[PDB]
C-alpha cells in the first residue's frame, strides 16, 4: 500500500484528456475521504466523501481560494462502503471534472480555477488503503 496523505505530481498540470484512476479501499468504520487537486496552496476540485454527517453519507466538492472554502457542491450518491474496494476515475473535460466510481458516472465540477496547467499536485487522504494513483492521457 502506498503512504497515506499522498502526493501525486500532475507535471504541467491538468488539462483535458487527462484521467486519473485511483484504486483503494475503504478502511473499516471509515470516517472520510479526500483528493485535492491543488494549484499552490488553493485546492481547485476537493472531493470529500463524509461517511457520517449527521448519521448520513454525503460527497461535499468545493474549492479553496487564499484559505477560503467557497459554496459546496453536493451529491447524496455515496458509491463508497466501509472495507470494500473502489476505483474513482477522475476525467478532465474542457469545462469540468468528470468523476466515475466502480466504472459508473458519479458527478462533474464546472471548472473554479481556470489555469488548469498550474493544477500540478493531487493529494490522496482519509480513511483508505491507498493501492495506487496514476494518469493517462486518452
Ligand atoms: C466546513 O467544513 C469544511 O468543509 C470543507 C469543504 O467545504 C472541507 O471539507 C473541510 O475539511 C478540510 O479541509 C479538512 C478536513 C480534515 C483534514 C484532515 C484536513 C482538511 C471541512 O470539512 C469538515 O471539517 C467536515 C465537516 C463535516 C463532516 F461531516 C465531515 C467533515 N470532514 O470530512 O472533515
Ligand atoms: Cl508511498
Ligand atoms: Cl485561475
Amino acid at each position: 500500500m502506498l503512504i497515506v496523505p499522498y502526493n501525486l505530481p500532475l507535471p504541467g498540470g491538468v488539462v483535458p484528456r487527462m484521467l486519473i484512476t485511483i484504486l483503494g479501499t475503504v478502511k473499516p468504520n471509515a470516517n472520510r475521504i479526500a483528493l485535492d487537486f491543488q494549484r499552490g496552496n488553493d485546492v481547485a476540485f476537493h472531493f470529500n466523501p463524509r461517511f457520517n454527517e449527521n448519521n448520513r453519507r454525503v460527497i461535499v466538492c468545493n474549492t479553496k481560494l487564499d484559505n477560503n472554502w467557497g459554496r459546496e457542491e453536493r451529491q447524496s450518491v455515496f458509491p463508497f462502503e466501509s472495507g470494500k474496494p473502489f476505483k474513482i476515475q477522475v476525467l478532465v473535460e474542457p469545462d469540468h471534472f468528470k468523476v466515475a466510481v466502480n466504472d459508473a458516472h458519479l458527478l462533474q465540477y464546472n471548472h473554479r480555477v481556470k489555469k488548469l496547467n498550474e493544477i500540478s499536485k493531487l493529494g490522496i487522504s482519509g480513511d483508505i488503503d491507498l493501492t495506487s494513483a496514476s494518469y493517462t492521457m486518452i
